[PDB]
């Protein structure tokens, strides 16, 4: 199954972060990265003194179970991380999960809220330009209706 998961860190040095983070990611049992979006460099969605955040898309194969991959995800927050609008020193949402619908008290995907940030939308929409949504509504549809401003990469 493809799960794709948006990363965020608004460290003012991130790079060392998301990349022990993409590590980890790769290192969590029966997956692998198929692919990882460019960096992004996005204004802070919150109080705008805060450093500016650094997004990114992951495009990640398993056969985990969807609840199994998100003990993984919490473990690597807590293993690489350590708050409500920032800053967040590592952020991992699973947007979605292969065409999956989930709706439990842990988990909902797709994301509650991706369809409203661009920071999750954009790099994603690298990774996955054709992507469809488990209800019908396309990736490209929501970017072209909202008209989110396009990010700066890192
Ligand atoms: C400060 C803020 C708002 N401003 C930002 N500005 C920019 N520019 N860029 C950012 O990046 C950015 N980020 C921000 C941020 O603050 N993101 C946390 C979102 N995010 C919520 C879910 C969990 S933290 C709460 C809870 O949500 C539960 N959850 C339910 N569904 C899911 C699901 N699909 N994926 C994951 N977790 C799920 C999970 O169990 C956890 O207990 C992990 C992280």
């Amino acid at each position: 199954t493809v799960a794709y998961i948006a990363i965020g860190s608004n460290l003012a040095s991130p790079l060392e972060q998301v990349n022990a983070a993409l590590k980890a990611l790769g290192d969590i049992p029966e997956s692998h990265i198929l692919t990882v979006s460019s960096f992004y460099r996005t204004p802070p969605l919150g109080p705008q003194d805060q450093p500016d955040y650094l997004n990114a898309a992951v495009a990640l194969e398993t056969s985990l179970a969807p609840e199994e991959l998100l003990n993984h995800t919490q473990r690597i927050e807590l293993q690489q991380g350590r708050e409500r609008w920032g800053p967040r020193t590592l952020d991992l949402d699973i947007m979605l999960f292969g065409n999956e619908v989930i709706n439990t008290e842990r988990l909902t995907v797709p994301h509650y809220d991706m369809k409203n940030r661009g920071f999750m939308l954009w790099p994603l929409f690298e990774i996955a330009p054709e992507l469809v949504f488990p209800d019908g509504e396309m990736l490209r549809q929501i970017l072209h209706t909202r008209a989110f401003d396009k990010l700066n990469k890192w």
